[PDB]
């Protein structure tokens, strides 16, 4: 495995789930 | 759907998430 | 090393993909 | 009421997750 390259992925997965998360929660 | 079950359990794999990502991160 | 780690995502994923079938079959 | 554009986007994210479990279990 690469860590380092999960970690930007994950973190990018983080960003867009809670972007999503935020819009369901506002309407 | 119940649209609040769902966003409590968005919610916990947020948080879950994030904090596989600081485990990460600290390696 | 990660084990750990590893096991706390599949459990994020398949409660995520369990949340997205619920929002789209119930 | 439409939540159409959070379903595609939260899909994306699934598959982004499920591909960083794969990568992390390589090797
Ligand atoms: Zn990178
Ligand atoms: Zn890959």
């Amino acid at each position: 495995y690469n860590i380092q390259k999960e970690i930007d992925r994950l973190n990018e997965v983080a960003k867009n789930l809670n972007e999503s998360l935020i819009d369901l929660q506002e309407l």
